[PDB]
């Protein structure tokens, strides 16, 4: 689909079996969710934005689908004020930037 | 152009007859550089992003040249990590995201 930016980009995600809202953000090197539970083995892992750092739990080999498309890669865990689908599977699903 | 995200969609912008790079950000509502000069009066905001709120400086009406397209609105002054070119520019210069 081609996605207009007038409004924020959010579309729906399904992980874990759950179905969440998430911001396309190709500014974003990872993909960051609020607090849940994900499968297998993670390690803490600090990352950084506007207004500072937060620490996270980071999974890897998660599944994830965006708009129909499957992918697979690292998920971050942790107390970010929105759900956050970066370039590392934005990568996996096609997604350019165009003008 | 069409920008693909294997790597930071970084690119060359102009302001103030200077070249800067900046980060083409889908996942911010506004534009935020670092610290500069800009002419005129600006006005006070705070903007959330992943690890807490920071306060910038609002000038309104500034031109900016992004991967050759001109934009004139409004541009955030403050301690960004990097600067951020999001959606109030991305929409000027026509951009989409596609997949
Ligand atoms: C710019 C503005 C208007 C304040 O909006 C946001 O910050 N919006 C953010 C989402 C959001 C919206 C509303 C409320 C809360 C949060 C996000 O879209 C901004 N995109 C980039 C902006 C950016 C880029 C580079 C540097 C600083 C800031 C981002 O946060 N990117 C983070 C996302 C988290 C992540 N782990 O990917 C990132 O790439 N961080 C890298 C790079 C990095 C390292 C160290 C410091 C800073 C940044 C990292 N590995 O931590």
């Amino acid at each position: 689909p081609q996605i207009t930016l007038w409004q924020r980009p959010l579309v729906t995600i399904k992980i874990g079996g759950q179905l969440k809202e998430a911001l396309l953000d190709t500014g974003a090197d990872d993909t960051v969710l609020e607090e849940m539970s994900l499968p297998g083995r993670w390690k803490p892992k600090m990352i950084g934005g506007i207004g500072g750092f937060i620490k996270v739990r980071q999974y890897d080999q998660i599944l994830i689908e965006i708009c129909g498309h499957k992918a697979i890669g690292t998920v971050l865990v942790g107390p970010t004020p929105v759900n956050i689908i970066g370039r590392n599977l934005l990568t996996q699903i096609g997604c350019t930037l165009n003008f």
